[PDB]
């Protein structure tokens, strides 16, 4: 798969099963979902950007489908406005950018 | 070329001339710079990022000189801790995001 990129790089992954819109983001260094519970085993955390900081949950070996490969990484659950799959997954995932 | 995203796809572009180091951000709908003074041709803008929402100064028409291309675009100029070229250039240095 190529993306290009004049539309946001918006694609399904499944959390837990739960399927979820997620932005390909070569510019975080973490990945951020919300709208989904991923239960009790978490550490609390941070996460900032542009405009400051939020509070966290942070998950260890989390499931993870997406386009079509099958991966367990740490993901954080918290109040983003966009849900991102950062360099932690795409790392994982064997993307790249390219010019 | 290509970046595998093990660590930041950070590259030096030349903005009107001046050397900056930026991140090469598929995540990011604009791109913002810090530390380089564009002059008096701006509009201000306000841009959300995860955290809050920030101030700007949107520049038209800049001309940006990076990975041996030279485009011009739109960059906005703010207080971001790291300076990001979001998908308007990406798009216009003709990247790709690959799997
Ligand atoms: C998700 C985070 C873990 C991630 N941050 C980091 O990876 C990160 C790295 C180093 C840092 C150093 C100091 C302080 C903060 C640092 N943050 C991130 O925000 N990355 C940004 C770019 C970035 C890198 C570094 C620092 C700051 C910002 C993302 O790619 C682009 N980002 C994706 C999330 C959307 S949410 C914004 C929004 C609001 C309402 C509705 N829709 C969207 C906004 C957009 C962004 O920042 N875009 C720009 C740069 C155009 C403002």
């Amino acid at each position: 798969p190529q993306f290009s990129l004049w539309k946001r790089p918006v694609v399904t992954a499944y959390i837990e099963g739960q399927p979820v819109e997620v932005l390909l983001d070569t510019g975080a260094d973490d990945s951020i979902v919300a709208g989904i519970e991923l239960g009790n085993n978490y550490s609390p955390k941070i996460v900032g950007g542009i405009g400051g900081f939020i509070n966290t949950k942070e998950y260890k070996n989390v499931e993870i489908e997406v386009l079509n490969k099958k991966v367990r990484a740490t993901i954080m659950t918290g109040d983003t406005p966009i849900n991102i799959f950062g360099r932690n997954i795409l790392t994982a995932l064997g993307m790249s950018l390219n010019l």
